[PDB]
């Protein structure tokens, strides 16, 4: 609902299509001060262009590669100095090598399996640890997952095992951080046409199947994830932790 | 989530401790016009008194015993004649005989088992059928469930089987009514002291074990249910249907 | 396994294609003594001719409509008098009105909803209660379910809610009867061509989708249900109760 | 379930209390030929002493540290030259640093998190890939898991997220290897006093809660896991893949 005098860190905007930019537009439109973290330079320039469409009167941008403890630790330390205590973190970060996102899961390399774990699951653990320091009176942390973490979805392969790892991460952090009044939840988004979606074998087939087979008979967009992000990030969800909310036209519920 | 020019029907207030009155207070605070339904004379009296705390310019109160098709059908028809189209329904209704909330589940009577299914599960299906008539543009329907529908909880017995039935009822309605743009969901509430809670053996023990074991280390209340009802019943949740949101301090996620 | 000296009651053989006759063949091959229950006189006729395929040296056949308490009570009592104590019960019984297995779930009548609960779920509870008397040292009870109890499968409709209720019944019975050393479990069978299948809309379409999509890329048969039954009814599974084993080519595991 | 003329590779015996020695006792009693893999020389020494209680007329022992692709690859290759084609693999391997099994999850180190994933989840993927070479006509692969993979259990911490990973690995392997007639399943064992259990904080208090709260009111042992292993590794479970069978006295089904 209304989020004036709230402050949220959004990680993982790459471009206009990022799920995280959908989150950002909804939080922005609701009055939140926003901070953004990015990995690569291109995502920075992009963010600077995208910020023109938002009502943020100023550009809070931090480079953080979640493969580096130092960058996560220092980035959050700096956010603390620049902006003060924050009210939550939206985590929208995942990665796996393309060669792993097709053909045969049983052929996945150790290096690729461990990389997807590092970036797509462990990153939440360390982000939660550092972000907690900026949440002395509690807060909310939301990560993004896909139904592939709950069932085996053809092609999603190593990323489905990373997402399953992430969803359990979310539950273990909810149990750990709960006494500190920090809630930790996931949004299981339906398929959405993003930069990262280009890397997944058979994406287009899945989008069509949703339209044919999901209860709502349509696909979801980034703003729909954003609205559910706003619920999860706000006092509207005050009793909810350890949860996975599927923003997916009801596909999760059918077989 | 501003709800002005929305109208919701709330089924199942008995007194100020009813979960559904937690829902009312929140929706009322957000500007919803509300319509209430009740079974017992005593519940209408309490409703009349409770309406003084709310901002409803008008008392809209209908007697509906969900054991009666004619009452549900004529109730919602009369609702549409008096207020027009509605945007959703909050179902907060269950019932079982007391001896069926303690002791050995295997001694449950047939009449007892069917009574709990009828009021606590079938009622949602018929309410959805009649309510659909007043939602030509779509809407949202939310029922109230307990974790005993997902796992065997000592003493919850016949009501656990009825809630497992209700939760599937929510999924099958979600699938059936999705093409009509009517979303159907459940809130799985943690234990709250209400009139119905006095019928369940070992209720106090469970309350204490939530405080000691759940991530948030505290129990939830009716208003926290209400806040997640407001998310579910508004456009904030637009891509979400067939879902069970646990408002239970994270207890569902641990073991 | 090895089942000489064991006695099992098998409920719900109607003809040679019944899931329960796949169970009977497997147990009979394993040396078990079998007792059979039936509702229609036609089912008894088929049973008498199917017994010719089996090494049962004695027909023990009992009419039990699980809608009648009297009949479940007297039947199990007579079984006890004729064969002595038993080791477990296979329950293969369900029923819904045909018109409820196609079209719109929201149009389900109260009478068809409760019929399905009564036959397909409540029946297990009273069977368990009566069978218990014949298992002073413990035993095993298995019921047959389908994935539509866990997810909303188009057309399965009222029977999905009755299976959700059955699967919770299994968990509550497991909890209640476990101290008596009676294990209670479910087999979630994949689609199999049976007399009851003839009543479900879109059944052939689902058979095809299983071949195309399930991990094993084929459908299962009654004998494969029987072999998992043998496991569950024997000491091989002594540690397992409240469980739902999917015998379905892995279809449950995928999306 | 006679297993004469079958061959199984059992990975992860360290001593008489290993879960995998439970499996081995059962498979060996059923007439299988068994091949064992180990990491520490001390484990080889215990295996030589334990083999004297088994009926195996020869010791087939191979050193395989699952952190090394070379040792997995050359290990299975050598196994195929010595005993020819096999019927299945029992995977009973996990590891985590002791500090990661008590205290706060959120303080987990990147290196400790990825170590646990590497040994406890990824190992199954590469083992399945190499073992597949020895199962041209199909076979069965079973891994060992814990309820901590499905819910946040206090103290299980980094291993819980490694088990979420493992259980998803099992589903993705099931889907991938299904067309080759290789089944992949998990057993979710209840707590058992083993060498690895000594490293987990609060293990004793959980053992006691199982006796008090689980449906069977008792803990399980390694032979019980072995019996379900024999079901999963044999033709009795032919229609069953991507499944997780809880051998835990029913504790998974209750809250
Ligand atoms: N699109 C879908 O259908 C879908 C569905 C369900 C869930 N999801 C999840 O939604 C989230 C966002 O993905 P998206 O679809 O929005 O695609 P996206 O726009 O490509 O976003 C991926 C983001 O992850 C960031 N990232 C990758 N590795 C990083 C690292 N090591 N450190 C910091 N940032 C890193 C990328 O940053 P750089 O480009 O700056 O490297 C990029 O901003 C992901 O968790 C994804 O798994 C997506
Ligand atoms: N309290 C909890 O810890 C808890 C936790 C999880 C879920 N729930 C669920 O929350 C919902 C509301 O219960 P509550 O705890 O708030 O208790 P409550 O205040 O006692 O409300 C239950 C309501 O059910 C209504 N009802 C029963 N049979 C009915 C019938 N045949 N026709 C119409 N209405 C009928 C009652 O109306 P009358 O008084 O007029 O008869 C009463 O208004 C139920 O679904 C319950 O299972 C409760
Ligand atoms: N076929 C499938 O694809 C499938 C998949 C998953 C689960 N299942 C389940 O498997 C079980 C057996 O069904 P099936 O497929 O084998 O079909 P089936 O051969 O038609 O068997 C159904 C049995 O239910 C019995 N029954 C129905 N109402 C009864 C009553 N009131 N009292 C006593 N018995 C009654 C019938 O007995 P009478 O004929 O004597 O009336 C019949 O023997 C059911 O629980 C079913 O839902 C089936
Ligand atoms: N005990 C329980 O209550 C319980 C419950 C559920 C699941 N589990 C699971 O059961 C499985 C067996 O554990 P357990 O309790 O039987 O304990 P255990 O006797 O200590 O066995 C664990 C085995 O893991 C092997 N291992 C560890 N790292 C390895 C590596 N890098 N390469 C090859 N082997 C490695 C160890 O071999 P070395 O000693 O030679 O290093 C040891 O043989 C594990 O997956 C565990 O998570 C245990
Ligand atoms: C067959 C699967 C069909 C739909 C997949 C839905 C889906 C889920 C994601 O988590 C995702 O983000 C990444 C995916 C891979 C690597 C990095 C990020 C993108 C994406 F489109
Ligand atoms: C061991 C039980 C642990 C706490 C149970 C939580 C709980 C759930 C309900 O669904 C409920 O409403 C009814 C219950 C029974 C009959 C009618 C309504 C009240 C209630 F307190
Ligand atoms: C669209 C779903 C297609 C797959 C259906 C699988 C299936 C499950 C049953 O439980 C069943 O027994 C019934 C007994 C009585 C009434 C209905 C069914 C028969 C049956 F084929
Ligand atoms: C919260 C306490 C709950 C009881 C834990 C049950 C349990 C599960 C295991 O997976 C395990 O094996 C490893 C555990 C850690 C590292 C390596 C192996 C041993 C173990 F006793
Ligand atoms: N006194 C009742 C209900 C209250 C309680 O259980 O604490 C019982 O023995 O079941
Ligand atoms: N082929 C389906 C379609 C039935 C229907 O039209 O409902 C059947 O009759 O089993
Ligand atoms: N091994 C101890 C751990 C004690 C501690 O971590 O302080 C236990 O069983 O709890």
């Amino acid at each position: 609902v209304n989020l004036e005098n709230k402050t949220y860190v959004i990680m993982g905007i790459a471009n206009k299509r990022s799920i995280a930019f959908g989150v950002a537009k909804v939080l922005d439109q609701l009055g939140a001060k926003l901070v953004f973290t990015y990995r690569k330079e291109r995502s920075r320039k992009e963010l600077e262009k995208l910020l023109e469409q938002l009502n943020q009167p100023e550009a809070h941008l931090y480079q953080i590669d979640v493969q580096s403890d130092e960058e996560v630790i220092n980035g959050f330390e700096q956010i603390g100095k620049d902006v003060g205590n924050i009210d939550g973190v939206y985590h929208s970060i995942a990665f796996a090598n393309m060669e792993d996102l097709r053909g045969r899961f049983s052929e996945t390399s150790r290096e690729g399996f461990l990389l997807a774990q590092d970036i797509s699951s462990y990153s939440l653990t360390i982000v939660a640890h550092e972000a907690k320091k900026l949440m002395p009176e509690g807060g909310s942390i939301v990560a993004t997952t896909y139904l592939g973490g709950e069932f085996a979805v053809q092609n999603y392969n190593v990323m489905g095992v990373a997402k399953a790892s992430l969803e359990a991460n979310v539950k273990y952090l909810a149990l750990d951080l709960g006494p500190d009044n920090i809630r930790v939840n996931a949004i299981s988004a339906g398929p959405i046409r993003t930069l990262s979606a280009k890397g997944v074998g058979g994406f287009n087939t899945i989008l069509k199947e949703i339209e044919e087979r999901a209860p709502l008979k349509r696909n979801v967009d980034q703003v729909e994830v954003g609205k559910t992000a706003a619920y999860l990030l706000s006092d509207l969800s005050s009793g909810v932790t350890g949860e996975n909310i599927h923003v997916d036209s009801g596909f999760h519920a059918i077989k």
